[PDB]
């Protein structure tokens, strides 16, 4: 046993909004006497194969396969066999490896219900990049939760805010939010695909003389600290349990490495609704 | 030769605004046939010593010692000897190792001159965490550049925006910017310690009915993409050459590993002024 865990990640050099998983892994590692080595594939199957080979060569005890955003994918390990736990992603092949992911659907559901229980009936939703699985699941939740409550597609204002390659998108959130807020039947609440996008929606609203809670409520998603605590009023959002995913994933890998009869399958960790002050009745 | 470079970083799990250095290193590595393994010290001398030992054990060809923010520090490698190049930091011991850093002073100087050449005479500056070397150097530049031009301390509005442990500060940027903008002799331009802080200054200004370029110009620092392109108007700033620091640092390490008579000493890469539309005459 080298007591070294290897993390194979995909887009960490271009996606720094998921480092909290690493933070969770590292924190757990420091409390359990293990060292962590990180390798990035950049999304290349070729380089990934080579990385697995490298880890075998270095006698890594286990691997935490971590994706920057939620994905469904089978790792490309060639002929390498090392105990592995997937975090923030799920294998394409049923039960190929144990996995732990955040519940985008539940989070969006609870955030939508939050607004509904707060009197909002005309709700807007500006979509995160459609290529993202998480983006679509959050939208799926918004659509059904609002229908289950009674609102009709006619009470909603849904618009795309961006498209293109992740982390290099054609971004028009500000323009989309502006059009949405200038509508004759202006929504009273707007749900942002994620916290990052909320920055543009806050500016769009204020640029039209609207006061946040008072004139329009805004909620985000992720609890990306850099943003949520920068915006004023403080942004009410759904926190992706990244830190916990990392800590839980690491412990799980540790038990798997030590044997243990832990039925793999998939674990899904809930997203905590973080109530701040960007929404009003 | 393993053709593997190791990156020893400090606060990457809690500071994701410097991943671009890694992006630059990784990009160079992919174009030169090398693999990159990353290890984080979390700021612990103890864990760092152990990490150097680990790298020696794994036969890493060289190390890129990268700090999340600009620092002056001697690596704690114990008895380990491996070709090393420092990036975004400088050794405490004169010429202990080659190093390449961004020029915070030059960047702040050019950004201050930018405003001065644009008619501004009453300028505000909201300070980044004073514990940060970079924060102080940018302030040093603002102070002398404004004096060299002719303005007096009396024409400036300088205030702290935060303090405490980096990445866990007591943050009052919004409140400080609000007080500053409510002054009877309101500054016409405000320089933000960094781009992240600009989010709060934009909101502070708009919350008072002020229009950005029209009523008050705002410039930032870093060119933290997540922010600069989210704020509207687009934020004029000084770009920290992170990507280039990584690419240059990696090449430099490569030459050092291959021998080459490259006088170590320190290299300082300029910060590019990125003109957008958050400032007006």
């Amino acid at each position: 046993r080298s007591n070294t865990f290897g993390i194979i990640t995909d887009y960490v050099s271009t996606t720094p909004y998921s480092v909290d998983i690493v933070r969770g892994i590292q924190d757990w590692a420091n409390a359990n006497g293990k060292t962590i080595l990180i390798a990035n594939t950049g999304g290349s199957s070729e380089r990934e194969v080579e990385i697995w080979k490298m880890f075998q060569s270095h006698r890594i005890d286990g691997v935490l396969y971590v994706t920057m955003y939620r994905r469904i994918v089978d790792p490309e390990s060639g002929d390498v066999s090392i105990p592995t736990v997937m975090i923030n992603c799920r294998p394409q092949t049923r039960e190929l490896l144990p996995s732990i992911e955040p519940d985008d659907y539940q989070g969006a559901r609870d955030l939508t219900r939050y607004l509904l229980e707060r009197g909002h009936r005309r709700i807007g939703y500006i979509r995160l990049n459609p290529i993202l699985l998480g983006a679509e699941l959050r939208l799926d939740a918004f659509r059904r939760t609002t229908s289950e409550f009674g609102l009709t597609e006619n009470d909603l204002s849904i618009s795309l805010g961006m498209d293109g390659p992740v982390g290099a998108e054609n971004n028009y959130v500000f323009a989309a939010a502006t059009e949405m807020l200038k509508q004759d039947d202006r929504p009273t609440a707007i749900m942002s695909g994620n916290d990052e996008m909320a920055i543009q929606i806050y500016i769009a609203a204020m640029a039209l003389g609207l006061r946040i809670p008072q004139d329009v409520s805004i909620v985000g998603f992720d609890d990306f600290r850099t943003v949520t605590m920068a915006l004023k009023p403080e942004l009410t959002t759904a926190a992706l349990p990244y830190y916990d995913l990392g800590r839980e994933g690491a412990k799980w890998l540790n038990d798997l490495i030590a044997g243990e009869k832990i039925y793999p399958g998939s674990r899904v960790v809930s997203c905590k609704l973080v109530e701040r002050s960007s929404a009003a009745f």
